[PDB]
């Protein structure tokens, strides 16, 4: 039997312009998205190749937002905070209402989701967002998105609008690393590992829409897993986690992230 670990979650919407404070029904349909990909219900499931069906995990997590906040009182969840700030970084300036953002909930109660509108790497390449790894600091805990990523209706735009960044970059939260192994550019394309035996070892991100199979470092016939949530695919087309994942996953919330168990 599987324990269901239930999330709270605080979405904090940061908006310039009008239209970037999204609609309460963008919010929740990237809530419903989460509660069908982390718990093998989405029906698009039926995507992966039958030779890996034994492999895709429920992860046994469900989301919601937040009906207390962090005093005990009554709340919806939902943050909007107004700011002249024009796009954000991967620097965490969304994370402060001190840089033009909001600051975090308490990270050992909540799942802390940002939504802004541009968003940029330190050398100014336009991402779809960007998660902080289990182990602190407390103040900069949760994942990035931009609303153009975010839910599956209002403001969010093709190929990007499955709501499969937020699943992503929660993969990231819960200790999951890229499937090809984030090799840097003059290392060896199949020399490192995400730690996971199931995943395929593989050369590099897979974008866009690939066709099975997609063979890389020698793991033919059937080649890369680029329908994994952690690859860099549109969303139409990743729609897995493996049970080598869930494994992390499961360490990820028996130890770091331990304080959201019942
Ligand atoms: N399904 C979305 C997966 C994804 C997540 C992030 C990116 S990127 O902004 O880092 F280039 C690209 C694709
Ligand atoms: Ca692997
Ligand atoms: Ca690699
Ligand atoms: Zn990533």
């Amino acid at each position: 039997r599987m324990e269901i670990v239930k999330i709270p979650v605080v979405v904090h919407v940061v908006w310039n312009e009008e239209e970037e404070n999204i609609s309460d029904a963008q919010i929740q349909s990237q809530i419903d998205i989460l509660n069908k990909d982390f718990r093998k219900l989405n029906s698009d499931v039926s995507q992966v190749p039958s030779v890996w069906s034994n492999l895709i995990a429920d992860l046994g997590i469900e989301f919601f937002l937040a009906t207390k906040d962090p005093n005990g009182n009554q709340t919806t969840g939902i943050t909007r905070t107004q700011t002249s700030v024009t796009f954000f970084t991967t620097s965490d300036e969304v994370k402060f209402a001190s840089s033009g953002g909001e600051d975090a909930w308490p990270a050992d109660r909540y799942l802390n989701i940002w939504v802004c509108h541009v968003l940029k790497s330190e050398i100014g390449q336009d991402i779809l967002g960007y998660a902080q790894f289990p182990g602190g600091p407390a103040e900069t805990d949760g994942v990035v998105i931009v609303d153009a990523a975010f839910g599956t209706t209002g403001t969010a735009l093709p190929p990007f609008d499955k709501g499969r960044t937020a699943t992503h970059e929660i993969g990231h939260w819960l200790n999951l690393y890229h499937i090809w192994g984030d090799e840097l550019r003059f290392e060896d394309p199949c020399s490192r590992s995400d730690e996971v035996d199931d995943t395929p070892n593989q050369a590099d991100p897979n974008f866009g829409a690939p066709s099975y199979p997609h063979v890389s470092c020698s793991n033919g016939p059937n080649g890369d897993m680029f329908m994994n949530y952690m690859d860099y695919v549109d969303d139409k087309c990743m729609v897995m986690f493996t049970q080598g994942q869930a494994t992390r996953v499961n360490a990820c919330l028996d130890g770091p992230r331990s304080s959201f168990l019942a």
